[PDB]
Formats: C-alpha cells, sequence, structure tokens
C-alpha cells in the first residue's frame, strides 16, 4: 500500500555585480542653445537650455558589469534588482578673475519622464570654459550611444577605466527645450528648479541620494520556449477559444496642436517570443510582453551634478560668463538577478520551459530610445 | 401616514443527484503507437505512447444523471458544484507464463491541460492480451464521441449498466504524443510519471483521490432573455455608449515553428444570446460569456489506472511483452445545481431576466472539444 | 410544492409510484361556489 515514485519540474537562481566608477561633470553653462528645424519652410527653433545636470547609464547593464566575463552566459537570466548611491564631493574648482564662492551641489531622479526636456547635448565650447555652445542630438543614435563609455577593448590606450580605479566625465548632460519661432504665443519653460536639489556643501558633502530599481520586466538574454504536439505537420498550429476582452497588441498612441495636447491614437500588433536582447536598456518592460497581458509601463533615470560658479562682478546688464569645477562624484552598483536551467523535455536543449512561456513580442521589432521625449514612457 | 405596497423579483432553487459506476482499465501495453501523417509528401509521423491510464466522462453529465428523466425541465438550470471519488481495489490478474508479481496501482487529475498528449487511442489489440496496437483518434468525432457510454434505450440488450449495478471497462486511454519523423532534430517526451501516483495496494487500497470541481459557468440549458421597449419597430435596437477599453469579443490564437512555440494570434466577434446547451461538455465556460466581460477560461480531467504487469524473465534485449489485470474502479458522483423560475414580464412565458441577461455567444456558434491538444483549453 | 420525483430512467418527463397521484371520478365532475354550499361546493 506504499507509494513510491518522485520527480519534479523547476531549477531557479540568483547572483549579483558589484562596480565603483567615479565620474565627474562641470558647472555647465545654463545656456540657450537654439537649434534651426527647418521644413519646407524653416521655422520653430528649439531651444535648448543647458544643465550642469549629468546622467548615469544607470538603465544600461554595462554600467554595473564584466564587459563580456559578464554579460555572458546567462541563457533566459533576468535582472530582478539594482541599485546605486552616488556619494560626491567638494568641486575643484580652477582660475586658468574670481577666487572663492558658494559652490552649491545637486542631483535629481530620473526626472525624464516628469521632465519633458532630455539627455541629449554633450556639445561644444567656447573661450570661457564651461559653455554649452553646440549640442549634439544625443538621441536616435541605440546600442553606439552609451558605446564609447563601453571602454571601462582591443585599443589598450585607454586605461581600462575600471579595473584600475580612474576618474571619468560624462558626455551627456540634460536640458529642457522649447519650440518657439513663428510668433510670440509659445509659452515659457518648466519649472525645473522644482525638481532637483541645492547644497552648500561645505566640505565632502559625503553620500548622496542612493538610488533604487525593480525593473518590471528586466530581461537580458533570449528566453526558453516549449514545445507543441498533439496535430502535425512539420511544425503544428493550433486556435483556441477564448472570453476577450482585447488581449493586449502591443497597443500605443499620441499626437499634438501648437505644443498644447490634445491626440491620442492606439495601433495594434501581434504576439510571439522574442528571440533577443550586449549592453542595451534593461528596463526592457515597454516592448515586452511574457504570455498574454495588460500592462502601461513606466521608467526611471538618475542624474548628478555641481550647479554652477557664475562670475559676474560690477558688470550689469544681459550677462553670464561662468566659472569651472570639476567635482569627484563617486557611485558604485549593484545588479541583482535570476538565472535558470529550467529544463523540460529530456532530449532537447539547452533550455525549456512550458506553453504559458517567455514573453511574446511586436511582429516587426519595434524598439525605444530614451534622450529625446519621454512623456510617460521612450517615445 | 403608514406605507402599504409590498412585491418582489426573484425566485431560485437548487438540487442534486447521486450516482455509483464501476468501471475498469486493464494494464495497456505502455507502447508507441506511430500513425503516419501524409500531406502532400507524408511525413512527420505522431508516435503515440499507450498509458494504462482511464479517463471519467466527469466533465460531462449523464455521468452525474438520469438520462432524460435527468436531463430534463431545468430550463436556465446550471451546475455550480459536482464531484467524485474513485475507491478502488485490487485487480484481477489472470494466465491464460507468470504467477505472482507486485501489481501498481496508480490515477491523476486532469493532467490534460498539463500534459500535451490527449485521451484518444482506444485502439485494437494483438496476440498478447493488453496491446494497444491500434488506436482510434477519439477526437474530432462532439456529441457522439462519449455517446455509447450514453447506455447506462431503444435496445433492452444492454442491461441498463447502472440501476443493475453492473461493472464497466472504459473506452478512452490516455497517451503522449510526438511528431517525429523528418530528421533527428526532435527532442524527447515529457515527464509523464511527474504527474501521476504510484501505489503497491497489497490488497484493496480502498479509496483513492475525491475529484472536486466548481465549473466556471456550468450552464446546461437556454437561458431566459429580457424585454427591450421604448424605441419601436416590430424588434427595436438601441446602440448607447460606453468607456471601453475592449469588451469582449469571443478572442483568441496561437501557432507553431517546429514544435518549438512561437505564434499566437487573436481573432474577434460578436456577442448574443445563446439559444442551446442533452448531454454534452458541462464545462461550458470558453464558449460563453454572460453580459459582457472579461474572462481567460481553463478545465480539469480525472483518470484512474492500476500500471501494468511486465512479464520479462531471463530474456534480454528489445523486450516487452504484457500481463493482463482487470481492477474494479469504483466511482460515485454528485451533481450540484441552480434552478429557476425567475419571471418578469406578467403575460410572457415561461421564464425571463433582465436587460443584464443570460450569458452572450460567438454569432456563428464555434464549439470545443476535449479529446485532443489541451495547452491551456479546448484546442 | 414543486418536484421532480423521477422513477424510470429512461421515461420522462415526471414518475412516481405504484402508490401515485391522486385517482378521480371516471366521468369528471367538478363543483362551484357561488351558489347553496351546506358543507360543501353543492
Amino acid at each position: 500500500i506504499p507509494i513510491p515514485r518522485p520527480i519534479t519540474t523547476p531549477h531557479n537562481n540568483f547572483i549579483i555585480f558589484n562596480k565603483v566608477h567615479r565620474f565627474l561633470t562641470y558647472g555647465l553653462a545654463n545656456v540657450v542653445i537654439p537649434i534651426t528645424r527647418t521644413v519646407n519652410d524653416v521655422t520653430y527653433v528649439d531651444n535648448f537650455v543647458i544643465t550642469s545636470l549629468g546622467r548615469l547609464p544607470v538603465d544600461r547593464p554595462f554600467l554595473y558589469m564584466n564587459p563580456n566575463e559578464f554579460a555572458q552566459l546567462p541563457p533566459g537570466s533576468c535582472i530582478e534588482e539594482c541599485n546605486v548611491r552616488v556619494t560626491a564631493f567638494t568641486p575643484r574648482i580652477a582660475f586658468q578673475a574670481t577666487l572663492n564662492q558658494n559652490q552649491f551641489i545637486l542631483h535629481a531622479t530620473g526626472l525624464n519622464i516628469k521632465t519633458q526636456g532630455v539627455d541629449v547635448r554633450p556639445k561644444e565650447f567656447q573661450a570661457n570654459e564651461p559653455m554649452v555652445v553646440s549640442s549634439i542630438d544625443e538621441l536616435g543614435a541605440d546600442e553606439n550611444l552609451f558605446e564609447d563609455y563601453v571602454k571601462e577593448k582591443s585599443v589598450p590606450n585607454h586605461v581600462p577605466r575600471h579595473q584600475f580605479g580612474i576618474p571619468y566625465p560624462l558626455k551627456n548632460y540634460f536640458a529642457l527645450v522649447l519650440q518657439q519661432n513663428g510668433t510670440a504665443d509659445n509659452p515659457g519653460y518648466e519649472c525645473l528648479q522644482s525638481h532637483v536639489n541645492e547644497i552648500r556643501c561645505n566640505g565632502p558633502p559625503g553620500e548622496i541620494v542612493e538610488y533604487n530599481y525593480k525593473p518590471q520586466l528586466g530581461l537580458i538574454k533570449k528566453a526558453i520556449p516549449a514545445v507543441y504536439t498533439g496535430v502535425p505537420s512539420a511544425v503544428g498550429g493550433n486556435s483556441t477559444l477564448s472570453c476577450p476582452a482585447g488581449a493586449g497588441n502591443s497597443q500605443y498612441r499620441t499626437a499634438d496642436f501648437t505644443m498644447t495636447n490634445n491626440l491620442r491614437g492606439d495601433s495594434e500588433t501581434f504576439k510571439d517570443t522574442v528571440v533577443s536582447n550586449w549592453t542595451i536598456a534593461t528596463q526592457i518592460e515597454k516592448s515586452q510582453i511574457l504570455h498574454a497581458g495588460a500592462f502601461p509601463s513606466y521608467t526611471p533615470r538618475a542624474q548628478p551634478s555641481l550647479h554652477i560658479g557664475v562670475k559676474p562682478v560690477h558688470a550689469l546688464t544681459t550677462a553670464n560668463l561662468d566659472d569651472n569645477l570639476n567635482n569627484a562624484n563617486f557611485t558604485d552598483t549593484q545588479a541583482y538577478f535570476i538565472v535558470e536551467a529550467a529544463c523540460k523535455v529530456r532530449l532537447q536543449y539547452p533550455s525549456i520551459r512550458p506553453l504559458f512561456n517567455g514573453p511574446n513580442t511586436i511582429p516587426d521589432n519595434q524598439i525605444y530610445s530614451s534622450s529625446t521625449l519621454q512623456y510617460t514612457h521612450a517615445v
């Protein structure tokens, strides 16, 4: 009368990575870099306004790991959590004619979605040091953008940034922008100051904010699929009833009229397993659905800055001219994650799962950047 | 100053049925019954693998009731609950040359959805007793399939199975299958053993599992509709606004590539009251919506078996040849349910309800079997 | 009361036994009550 036979399905796992970089921003001139947008009839010029603000590839994996020795071997793996903490200090002024002043320091957390302006603009300079004077559209560039950074390769003459624990400057600064040229019926800028924080860091202001994110669908590899059977030709296919109710269709839209919001479309497409992602936006949720679902997605983006030391004395009316500050911000991170060996059919390799398996995708694969125009998610 | 007038709308009710059948499985040869699938070019042959496993029309009403004296008079009635309990015993071996051995017994619960293989295959035999050697596709057959069973009619020469409390054999055995012929890039079978339970029932192993199910939408009759008015021609029709949001459209899909999952469509249709169900799948939820909704549905299916007594002695290499076992499984059931006299308009007959009334259906009526290829629901 | 007392599997739609439903007067008599009661319908 006893029972005998025991067996089972899965086998999950975890692991993390630790990294500590040294970066630096600079009291970038808080100015207007207007760019001439031209159609059949050139007008509506976008006036970008720079901010000393920086950006941390926090949303990108390389920031957290070994290049390859690390973006290595985790088939089907996802990163559930991760976080960082800047902890910077006192600004390195220089006079290449001011002396002393109150250097304020600052940072703000992924204001990216709630600030319409974007982090594009690593620009060009002038005869007055910190001086954005050309800003290049760091946008629509999406695995090459944050791709020079990747050097932390072939050229040994870029002392591996990390490993050797070497300082660094960031090349992407934030800014806000406005399309105002046609006539004068264009409102002002957003209350930037509102989303940010000043300090009068006497010395080493020590540690700043600790960023933390639990990416919704932090996938970062192809996922294992399943194995149908029961109604055959080489590659069978069955279609069964259900109660929707509008099964998700990678649905999205919006549109505007003269800087004023008004329009919203929707576009619908179909669901099929994804077959790809070296180091790309980990916040992989707006283009992924696992198995049929209903989700509207979002994302965050830390940044650190030293404000800016203005140098106006006994000089009156339409004046801005500034001072330099090199500041040693001190980030470091933790990338937590899943791992897997969920196998299914004895003979097949190397990983499987069921029918209610890995996330489905948009047939024609769409993928979205984030260095230009967020609203509530990657444009 | 007193109040006078009292009245009201509905009148609900309950009732159940009790039945006790005697069935029997047999230590069906645990073998491969390959079937030749042929297109313009015959290939990809499906290799079915039999299992002593049985099946209990648990999902079908007749199992629970009087034929007609019972599938009788419950207009609009539904069955909310129901359950059974096998409680079998010691296997009846015979030597038509083995003597004694350890007969293991077993059952498993509706593994149907989580086992890709189906319960088709009541087959044919050989010169070696328990010997599936032909399996017929008990599938796509849907009120005739479990229709011989119905005799428990005109022919008095089928001693009413029940009533007289007579034993019985089941004619539908489960199995798993795989489409593997073209070349050798086809994985193995599913870990069947994983979903099942062996016993070394010394004697009368007594009672086994008690199956229980509370069908989502256990309708089993036409339902009463309502009565519009207010904007007339003979049969008026009005169309009012709402906030969807994608009102359910009997939505469904999927498809595959070489035994590997990958595709999923969706197809949309409209909602209108159903006008029908003698004895058909009670688990009537994947084709029914009551009044506008959003549901993805599922189902379960008990089965009982006596494993199999293998007879290999002093015989070596590519050997299977087996022994017979007749086992007296002892099921019995309870079918609970609703009943109704919800009336509305005095003069109309014989039953009504409101505008938010009985379940709507697929215009062209689709209906789905379950003796072939489940995934997560009737194919 | 209400009922679903069934008996023989195959027959429909309701049954009961031999000691079953009320018997009646062969030629069916039926009595009014808007005229002359004594102790019951005239």
